[PDB]
Formats: C-alpha cells, sequence, structure tokens
C-alpha cells in the first residue's frame, strides 16, 4: 500500500454574484425597497425594540413579501435557481420535489449591531444576499459543527489549507448571495461602519 | 465576484503501510505474538464471553502490552511516528507535547464476528493496525460526524466526489494502519470470512 | 445550605403496555406470527446472510406489513396513539397533523445476536414493540446524545441515579411499547438467552 | 394506565449563593473592584473596540487577576470548592486531582450589550458569578446542546415545564454561581437596563 490521507465529510459554502442567474434586480430599487419596507413596518420595530432585537428584522411581522412585492418574488426567482445549482453541488436526491422558499426577510443592521451565533430550525439551506455593505468588514463567520466533539483535542493552527480551519470569516460583496445547510452555526459580526449594513436572510425546505 | 464553492471543516482519514516508519515488524511473529497473549489471557477470556463481547479483546485484562512485549514496544516507536505525521496534517497546535500512547489491545475477530458503532471517549487520535485479513472484506465504516445534525435534510446520492459521502467503507490489507481523531464514529463490519480478522487498535492523547 | 443542581434539557423515554390503545391484539398469536412471516422471507433471510446483519429483520425485504397481515394493522392503530400520546407529551405543534407511520419491520435476534448502534435517520418519533423476551435476553440500551461533546470530561462512575449515566439500559416486558426521538442513538447487547428475541421497530415521520 | 415517560441525560446546572464557601467577599467591594479594574485596563477597552465586542472583557488584556489582586484570590478559594462540589455532584472519577481554575475574567456589560451564543472550548466546567444585576437586566440563557439533532422534530411549544425547552432562562441575583459543563452553549440577551450588568466568569480544566 502506498500512505493516504483523505478529506471526509465536507462541509459546502456557496459564494456567488446574485445575478449569477434568474431575473436581474437594481441594486439602488433592492436596497431601497428594503428600507421603504423596514419603515412601514412599526410592528416589527416595536417587536424589535421589545426583544432587545440588534438590528431591524422583518421577520416577526412580514411573512409574505414575494407574494407583496415583485423585487422580492424576482428575487426568489434568482434564489430558487442558486439553491438548486447548491443542492446539485450537494448531491441532494431530492425525488421529484425542488427545495422551495419557506420565510425570508430583510435585515437593517445599524453600527454597532451584531447577530449571534445560531442555526435555522427545522430548514435545509439557509443564505443571505447583501443589499448594502459599509464596505469593511467580515458579515458572516461560520463554526465547525464539530467544534463541540473537539473538546479534547489540541486547537489547530490559522493554517493555509482552509478545509482544517475551524471557523471560516467572509467579506461578500453588495450583489453576493452566500448559502449553507441551515444546521451549521453562523454568527454575524459588528457592524462596525456608520451607515446600515442591509441583507436578506432565507431558509429552503424540502 | 465569480462563483464559488467550497470545501469547509473536513475529517481526515490516514491510511498507511505500517511499515512507513518505526522499526520493522516481521508479520508472522506479528500474529503469532498475538494468538500467543489471547490464548495465556484467561482473564480476558472470561470476561469476553461474561460481557457478550463479539472477539476476543486484551483491553480489560492487559494494560500493559508495550512494557511486557519488545514487538509492542516496536509497534508503538512506528505508531508513535504514523501519529506525529497524522498531528501534523491535522495542523495540532502541540506545543511541546507529542501525543503519546494511553491504551493498545489486541482483537480477535472470529466468522461471525461485529463490532458496534462507537466513538473512543477521552482520546485524541484513535487507530487500528491490521495483523490477519481473511481478506475480503471491508474492515471499518466511518460515519459523517454530522449525521444526526442531518435529519431534515435529504439522503445523498452516492456519488464520486467520496468527501460529500455520508459513510466512508475501508478495505485494509494486512499490513494497514488507519487512524482518525476519536470522536469520529466507527463500526466494524461483520467477519464473513471462516479465519480470524486479528487487528490492533489504540489510543493516543495529549 | 441554598445550594441548588437542577436538571435541564433531558430525553424522554416513553414506556406503556402496547394493549392501552388500540385493537386487542393477543401476544400469543403476535408472536407466532412474527415467527411465520420470518420464516416465509427468504429474500430477507438471504439479505441479511449477504449484508452480515446478525439474526433477522425483514426491513430490506417487506415494505407493507400493515396491509397485507390484519394483525399489523390492528398493531398500526394501536402505535399511532400512542404516539399520538407521546408528541402530546413532547408537546410538538402538529397543526392538525399527527404524525404518521413511515417504516415497520419485524427483528429476530437468537443466542449470540447483536444488534449495533444506530439512530433513524429522518424520522420522528422511533419506537420498539416486544415480542417474545426469553428468560432474560437483552436490554435495549440507550447512549447519551451528548456523550461526543463530553471528550474533555472526566469519566462518570456507574452512579446511578439513572441520571447521570452515558448508557440507560432497559428490560422491557413481553407486550410493552417503548418510543423515543428518532436522533437517540441506542443498540442491542448480545442476547444471551438461548432463546429468540423477537420484537417489531418503526418510525414515524410528520 | 401504567404509561411512564422517564427523564434521561439531563444537563445538570449548578446554582448557590457564593457565599457558601471560600474566603468572605464582599459585594460592595466586589463590584467597586471590577469596575475599578475595568476602568484601569485600556488594552481590554482597546481590544474590546477593534474586536467589535460588546461592552467590555478583561478575557483578551489580563491574565492574572487572582495572583494580582487579594479579592479576586478569595474569590477563586471560593470557586475551588463551589467546583469540587459540582464535581462531586456529577460525579466524575478524578483520581485525587481536583479541577483547577484555568483563566477567569471581568465582564462589564452596558445598556444594549448583548454576549452572543458559545461555548468554552477544552475545559470541563465553566461557570459565571454575578456582581452587580440591575434592576433586571438580562438573564444568562441556556441553549439545548441537542438542539442540532432536533431539525427534524416539530416545534415544541414554550410548554414550561422548564424541562421541555430548547432554552432556558437563568434571572440570578447579586452573589449567586452558576456551574455548567463546558460544552454547554449559552448567551447573554441584550441588557435593557439603563445600569451595567457586572459578572466574572471562568473555566476549570482537569
Ligand atoms: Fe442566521
Ligand atoms: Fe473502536
Ligand atoms: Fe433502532
Ligand atoms: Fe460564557
Amino acid at each position: 500500500s502506498l500512505a493516504q490521507i483523505k478529506s471526509l465529510f465536507a462541509t459546502r459554502l456557496y459564494h456567488a454574484p446574485l445575478s449569477e442567474h434568474g431575473p436581474a434586480l437594481d441594486p439602488a430599487e433592492f436596497a431601497a425597497s428594503c428600507y421603504s419596507i423596514a419603515e412601514d413596518d412599526d410592528a416589527g420595530q416595536e417587536w424589535c425594540e421589545r426583544e432587545g432585537y440588534p438590528g431591524y428584522t422583518s421577520y416577526a411581522s412580514l411573512t409574505d413579501l414575494p407574494w407583496r412585492f415583485p423585487i422580492f418574488a424576482d428575487l426568489v426567482k434568482s434564489l430558487d435557481a442558486h439553491v438548486a445549482a447548491f443542492a446539485e453541488d450537494l448531491e441532494f436526491e431530492l425525488d421529484g420535489k425542488a427545495l422551495r422558499l419557506e420565510d425570508i426577510w430583510i435585515n437593517i443592521l445599524p453600527e454597532g449591531g451584531v447577530h449571534g451565533s445560531h442555526i435555522h430550525p427545522h430548514s435545509v439551506i439557509s443564505g443571505t444576499t447583501y443589499v448594502a455593505m459599509p464596505e469593511g468588514t467580515s458579515a458572516l463567520k461560520l463554526e465547525d459543527p464539530r467544534l463541540p466533539f473537539m473538546m479534547a483535542a489540541p486547537t489547530r493552527r490559522k493554517g493555509a489549507r482552509e478545509e482544517l480551519r475551524t471557523f471560516r470569516s467572509v467579506a461578500p460583496k453588495v450583489g453576493d448571495v452566500l448559502l449553507w445547510e441551515s444546521w451549521l452555526r453562523h454568527e454575524v459580526p459588528m457592524n462596525m461602519a456608520e451607515e446600515d449594513r442591509i441583507s436578506v436572510s432565507f431558509n429552503y425546505a424540502w
């Protein structure tokens, strides 16, 4: 035999321009629409304040964005195709049943805003597209799903083989879309800029 | 931006001939020694029968194999170097402190023997070298550590990108050594041959 | 001292007489039936041999036991109601959408048979009903979902107090049903009784 | 009905008055001290700003609080004994080898401060002592180690019954110590009181 060391059980991170598919979205219309919706949403504004929610999110107040706003139906038609390419990369056996949009929402993170580590319970693919970035810094940090199984293990060198690293930081530009499997833990670092960081996040189910 | 999909958080499986390092072991002496030890070990033989242990294991009866048997000290001197190469691949930050042998034991799996899925609690590297194989079939199956986080996810196609597969089966030859991180779940498929499958398994701590 | 130690995030295991729900089911007939169907099932017997599976499962060979065998349709009427009571205990938000049977199979574990550690991927509630239990005969043995998080911890003394143990064994009587959440790992230790341990296992999805 | 639902594999959370162990420690002096050390700690203040950390931790800047500040040496004498009582409850096999302090740090969380979800990698017992708690002020909130195993399950109604919840909030009083196993995920929700929430957090290893 020959000595071999093999990579197994790898997580895949998908990172593309939104414009890789689906109809075109105007970035100016895109940002302005996010703002116009958030400003008309008294109920979501109050829930954020009561719940101690760092930014604005539309998640508790608005459940039907693509029904109500052509630009959001347009967005979901791109996202649909991005999720299809990704389900393909991930080798999902879908039968006759594509992944479909379960939830979709706006975030507006002002300066000083942060979102603590979490997963999206009961979804298959989750993701975020970036509507306005600030335009440093990292906007997403993904944590190794095996981290809590690694308690007895030495910490790892922060070396140049990215597949061995324990956290992965992502620094998207406006227009980019990120996708991942929903069980993956992820955090959103503090907005250090004075301008808002606007993004749209979403869950796809099977 | 360019569309990219990246592999993250990968498990590494190390698979080498034992003879890749350390002093040479005679395979005939190696097998015969395993047998001679197991046959003199009344206490381990009785514990196996009482505990409903599929084969013979020396694990409960003999804690000091390398102290008692030059061939086992020889083996540990090879294994020491195999574990060093692997800790290097895994990018462990070890300070001034190499991984050292914690436990080491013989298994003799007769026809019809199987070992159910398990991990090795409280170790860093675990592994097995193969002393006598039978010489079909698969002797080790490794399970994706993320399997139980994948309950809502479609099953995956059994395709040709091994890093996306949910189980990995390993079919070693005599003389091979396998190593993995101890939190990784692994099972030993039934010995379908009539001859015993003899192996030596071990845990390294930090 | 005002020191309090609270228990949180406990895994629930449901245990009831089968007869508390559903049509009357005679245990002597029930045993007789499982033996009878397993005898005719050459496919099953052969897949078992081929796949190195100890004893005897119908899981690969036969797929609609409830529709074919009236006594399995009665069993399933009972399971539904047991499952519903468990979901009530858990207390899942079900809409008006009751969990339904997804698979059900017969196991016959002879003297010396073991069934290795495993979960039931992609199910919500999993469970077993006990058909013939020699003359003890092997427990179902449950494993702590947290075990792989525990690698840095010291070992726990079988401080029993069956709350602080890594595994939990159950010796059910004939006629009992056990249910658990499908992510919960479990095995069947070696049947050391001369007679067969017969059981029927199943999964429920939403 | 003879139906039983048993609780297994429960996570333990220890809660006691700090004063039940160790030298006397005055809470007014204790508060005064934490404020005082945090004020001098420009390094800490600056790392915080730089690293987008809300409020104020000493964890990056100061590394031997017990040796430098007598009141922290007294605190630690107390923690040792609290930890030992918890290890006794757990009941780890410790040899004659008591778990010892590995790190300890001051947190000061102002109005609007949050501390994101996280574990304490590579520790055995982790915990917090409460120093100034406005005028409620944020709970410590604990997350079910099993959450990522639960992706196929329905959502659970805040059926409280603080046994079946995915998170568990604690509102401790000034002078309380809380301890948990270091793999347990937890966060601090937004401090909504105008005044600072001061606490001291620590890890113990074997
Ligand atoms: Fe998220
Ligand atoms: Fe093993
Ligand atoms: Fe099972
Ligand atoms: Fe903490």
